């Protein structure tokens, strides 16, 4: 099948189950909402898994145009689809051969999610801080703590959970978890005011056992830090597509609307923000591909994990989350006033987009840590 | 009761009826909540009528004061509260002194609201070419059409209606209804993205009948904006008050919340923040209590109705509930990355004082609009005039 | 005369003396410039010294409508003629009476003008680091020490250092010192990329002996406070004043620029950025008079000296100096695109004025100080009390 | 000749000609300045011209990167040795093979300098009112007119005019004019507020003869705006060498700046607008090289002037220019604060590199004009 036929396919499913269904969507329904099913059964869950575990094998680059095609719908859909390369990544390059073959296979065929828990309350963004701790007794690793937020949790086959040593506290670790482990318990759905199509879930671990094959092999806020590379690259893509989404709703309403005796369409204050937007779109569209096009050329590497390893946060994966998440919501707030009353009203999407949108600039970073990170890494070396 | 008493009473029903039952208030209940017949249990329901139709006549520089504590607690509550200010200030200006006292003259003792309908959803702010139509049948005046967005009729106990009169070229009319008339239909409440504790229909007329002493005097859309430039203030004075709750919000979030070691309150790009926040608080105060004080000092003239007929629309109150939406959005939208995670949730206030915020700039005229009118009233005819010409 | 009377003989000194004299305004040159010698001879000069002492006694907010006439025409020559303001405020509270007349009494019957040194180079903002010494021998003062900017002190008739005592463990001294005074040196002149009709020097001390009676009383980092509420105010009402010749040199342009067939000033996008200049500018001229009246009605109290080392820093001077530096600057900037490429040319004045508004932001006291000084005093402090 | 060699010339020449030299830089000096004579020196003059005319025929993508390090010594002479290449390119696809004989040959030997003369006065950016003429007289034409501005004309060797017909007012042809023709006047040079190093003129014709076959094959509007891509792109190019200039300075000076006892690279607020200030150049950066890639595509095919009219603006070279110069300028409005007093002063160069900026955002457009046209080509059509 062709890329051309793939991303078809994924824009029917977005026509044929997203758009009209923003009620629902947005209503943080009893998850999974159905239409994830609806998605398993188009083949493309999990589209990024490689083809050694038999998934698709997509690259970055075409995740990036599959994701702009779901978020155009809804962002908490193209979320709660994507983010799960966060958890598969970090298990390819780190895990030993039998563990991938444990957790990947049967993830695809299955047509499973999977999720990773880093975020703690008291810690924050500092992760060096996490109290989440795992010892070693005997044959298992032990479980213990509280993890803030992770999206898919209560429905994931597996998760992978950053944790601190407690037998050497500077040690950190990737530990693999199965759902139904012993002392896992899904303390409750997090009430999140955009993606609601999406399910977030504060967990704690008591005494929570698992074989000693299930650590992913490295410093666990490293190989987090190279799990985030695609997620936040993809969580730009995310954002682009609710800006394309949003210049589309300006468009439709400004055919009908009138002004001045014409519709609102010739209007040169209207045309003024629309050709703002589309400048907007394009170069946030040509920011994505370029992160996603550097993170494919370095996967592509037969020494990536390594590479990987040494390189930590990518650069540009950095910049697409930060430009894309800001423009967007500058795109969202400027439409937010376009629509008149009726724009201030359910009757709109508008103010739907606007809450989704705010997502990027917070998840997976803010942009007071992220800005922080690429100045430390690459303006002060430089 | 000193002023400084009133404002007192006002903060102690935010504190008792609206801080901490935030989950009521923005749940679109059934309307009117409760607790507005608790604050007409504070003696201030409808406090700015003036004195001679049995109100407690405070001034809209008060007024300010009061709207600002009030929206603190929530927004949608201080406009629906504030905002039958509208339909007051023109029925005592431009009513009949009989109209005047069929209407007004109970209005204080029964605590009652009212509610004025100006906005039409083919017009939009184009009024010229508003749709509902009066016409005259006798000594009685007939309405038909659909009004797109008022503010609490549905429990209102009269309305003003803008319309255009059916027997001549263009003539503009207010007309002023019984919340009971026959012909008059409350169609449906809005489900509104913000101040979910206001309720706001669409109303429509058929063959609703009045007498002809129910309309005012003079040019109907003169009078409609004669009559916002209070409401446009107080509008103003809420996305104050909202502000001055993001602002502690985040006061005490940072409190607790650990960066580096120490209370975020202690962080160098948290205090810019707020810093900021609290110069563009004071600034919003200032305009809003300078536009108040000149309402004021107009309103004390002895013929200010035919003043204001001339003046029109305010200068100061237009760019007061400009530069107050504006800010307060700026404020807002800052605001709601500063919580991380959970300042996307429901645990934190902000993501609704985002929601109610919003209102500002979009109601009683977006900032195209109010750009384009503050341009044709006061910066075209001043620049025959300017130092450089 | 009347208040009206007073903004027209400036309003007509701005005709006559300043516009279309841009080029040589701009220029840098030889100062002061003769305009300043014109304005003396309306007998407007130290508008604000009390009449105690000669001067006129007008208040700040008329102050603030001076101003912002003077800065319409160029926000140089407003500040060169206000800024003296921050110095005769500090002597008419904090100096004894002898000092008062032996300094304030000349200043305003000669026309002069002073001027305060604060800023240096290695403090920056942190003037509880100033390295300028004041050293006590018997009944005079020695100073010693590099003063970074200071407007006008190459022609006044005298200055106001701010210094720290080599002989306390942390004492800071406001110190009143002629121009004549031996070791006193003007190491040069800075070239300001705006402002270029204000002189601002940077200048050095070497054993420079004055009398012990030449030091003000009190705190000198307190004084220096208490003065800047003034001066900031009035930084203020230029930037107000260079905002409303932003939109009037827009109208002018937009008259007769022809688009779409018809004059911009017809257009929408054009009626847009003019609504929003105008509604900018009805806000910071609401803020500029809302922090003088608050400055006159605390100066007009009879023990006005004692309420101010209490309140220091005065809220709203610095949310005015703040608002109206960011607001005139964005006002500035938008314009600085809205006259094509002939814009980008000294054909217009927007790059001028765009150079000429930057001061604002910058000088006493740029927004970064500035936001931690109004969260430090104001945010902080009343976090201890909210409803919520 | 590596590209990596190239660029360590182009890097080297500025930090022997431009570095440092600011005030001559900045002065107006009469023109051209000594250091473009220098630049020639290198072999890099008209890098882009094709190999067909004895150029290098470098693409643009490279172009970008030749920019960029050009304009972070200085965008005034960046913008006088990039901009010929709207002239050559208009040429190069729709002159005769005659016309690109005569003028593109020697431009390249020569190391000449080319402009192009759309602007005018009333026209404005409507340019179906322009109103300088070109007639028919037998063989010949006969141009009548004044053109506001146009970059380097004054030591050009040729121009490309671009006038309406005065037989059909329909018409719109560009005609190619030596410098020394008869009837063409430069009026005088323009008093820019930046790029200092760059001289701009108005021209005047008055009976000013040229060959018919000077006349460039197609409606010299659409011609225009065409040759505008290549220009559109580097004009983006340089405001991003201006923005990593502006950085550059910042960190210089906080590395000896003092705040709260520790240097101002160390402080949280420096930190976040410095890292907000790199993520902003590398989104510009990847914006101009996804333009110049595009460019490059289109004009390698073997009927790139017939796709080209059809084309007429690319899309992203519009938005890389609109972006480009929005960003910059706003890097450098956020950095005229961040220097204290001392950035008020011409001891910075801060407010040379501000005054630098603003031409991205106005020249070849302003933002009001190109953003309207992004919507009609681009927004309104894609229904
Ligand atoms: C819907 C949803 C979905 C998910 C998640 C959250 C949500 C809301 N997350 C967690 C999410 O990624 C996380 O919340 C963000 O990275 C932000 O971290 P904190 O909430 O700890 O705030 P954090 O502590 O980083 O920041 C909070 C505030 O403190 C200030 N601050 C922080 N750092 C600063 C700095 N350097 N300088 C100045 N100020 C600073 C700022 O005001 C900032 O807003 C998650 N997690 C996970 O493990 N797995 C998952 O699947 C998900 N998915
Ligand atoms: C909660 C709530 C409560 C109320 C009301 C609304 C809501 C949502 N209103 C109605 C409200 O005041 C009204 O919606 C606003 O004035 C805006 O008018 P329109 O919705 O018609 O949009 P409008 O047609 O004015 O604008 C829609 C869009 O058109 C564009 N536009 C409009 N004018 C433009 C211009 N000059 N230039 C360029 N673009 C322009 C803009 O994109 C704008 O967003 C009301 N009404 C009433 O009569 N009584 C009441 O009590 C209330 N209360
Ligand atoms: C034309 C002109 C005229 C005058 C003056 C200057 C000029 C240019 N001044 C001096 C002027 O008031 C002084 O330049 C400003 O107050 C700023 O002080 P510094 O230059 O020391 O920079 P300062 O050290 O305050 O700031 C420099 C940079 O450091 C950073 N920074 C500083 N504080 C920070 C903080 N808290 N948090 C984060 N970042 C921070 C910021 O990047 C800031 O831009 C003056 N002086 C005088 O004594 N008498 C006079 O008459 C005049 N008049
Ligand atoms: C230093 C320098 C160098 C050069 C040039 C200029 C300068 C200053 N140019 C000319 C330059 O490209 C030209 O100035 C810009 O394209 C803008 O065109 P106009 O100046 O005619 O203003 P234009 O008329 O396009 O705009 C002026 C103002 O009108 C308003 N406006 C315009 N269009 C609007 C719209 N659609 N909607 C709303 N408002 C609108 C805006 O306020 C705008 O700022 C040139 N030319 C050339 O032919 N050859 C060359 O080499 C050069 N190089």
């Amino acid at each position: 099948m062709s890329e051309s036929e793939r991303l078809g396919i994924v824009r029917d499913f977005v026509a044929r189950e997203i758009l009209g269904r923003e009620g629902i969507l947005d209503s943080l329904a009893d998850a999974p909402l159905a239409l994830y099913e609806r998605f398993a059964e188009t083949g493309l869950m999990n589209w990024w898994v490689p083809k050694e575990h038999g998934g698709l094998g997509l690259g970055l680059e075409e995740s990036v145009r599959i994701v702009s095609e779901l978020a155009y719908g809804d962002a908490g859909v193209a979320f709660t689809l994507f983010l799960p390369v966060l958890t598969t990544s970090m298990i390819g390059w780190y895990g030993s051969e039998e563990l991938k073959e444990r957790f990947l296979g049967p993830l695809v065929a299955r047509r499973g999610f999977c999720a990773t828990l880093g975020s703690e309350h008291e810690a924050g963004s500092e992760l060096a801080r996490i109290s989440t701790t795992v010892r070693r007794d005997g044959d298992t690793l032990v479980l213990d703590g509280t993890k803030a937020f992770s999206t898919s949790t209560d429905f994931a086959r597996f998760l992978v959970v950053i944790a601190r040593s407690a037998d050497d506290p500077a040690r950190y670790t990737a530990v693999t978890v199965p759902r139904d482990a012993p002392g896992l318990r899904v303390d409750k759905r997090w009430d999140v005011i955009g993606m609601r199509a999406s399910a977030t879930y504060q967990v704690s671990f008591s005494d929570c056992r698992v074989p000693g094959d299930n650590a992913l092999n490295g410093n666990g806020l490293r190989l987090l830090e190279i799990g985030l590379n695609a997620s936040r690259i993809l969580i730009a893509a995310s954002a682009l597509g609710v800006a394309r989404r949003i210049r589309d709703v300006c468009m439709e309403y400004g055919k009908t609307k009138s002004l001045k005796g014409a519709p609102l369409v010739k209007d040169g204050v209207f045309a003024g923000r629309l050709g703002q937007f589309e400048m907007q779109i394009d170069v946030m569209a040509n920011q994505c591909l370029a992160a996603a096009r550097a993170y494919d050329a370095t996967a592509a590497r037969p020494d990536a994990a390594r590479v990987l390893l040494r390189q930590g946060a990518q650069k540009s994966a950095l910049t697409a989350k930060m430009f894309c998440g800001q423009t967007a919501w500058q795109i969202a707030s400027t439409a937010s006033e376009m629509f008149g009353g009726i724009g201030y009203t359910h009757d709109m999407v508008i103010g739907k987009l606007l809450r989704d949108v705010r997502h990027a600039s917070i998840i997976e970073g803010g942009d007071d840590v992220l800005r922080d990170l690429v100045y430390q890494r690459f303006v002060v070396p430089t």
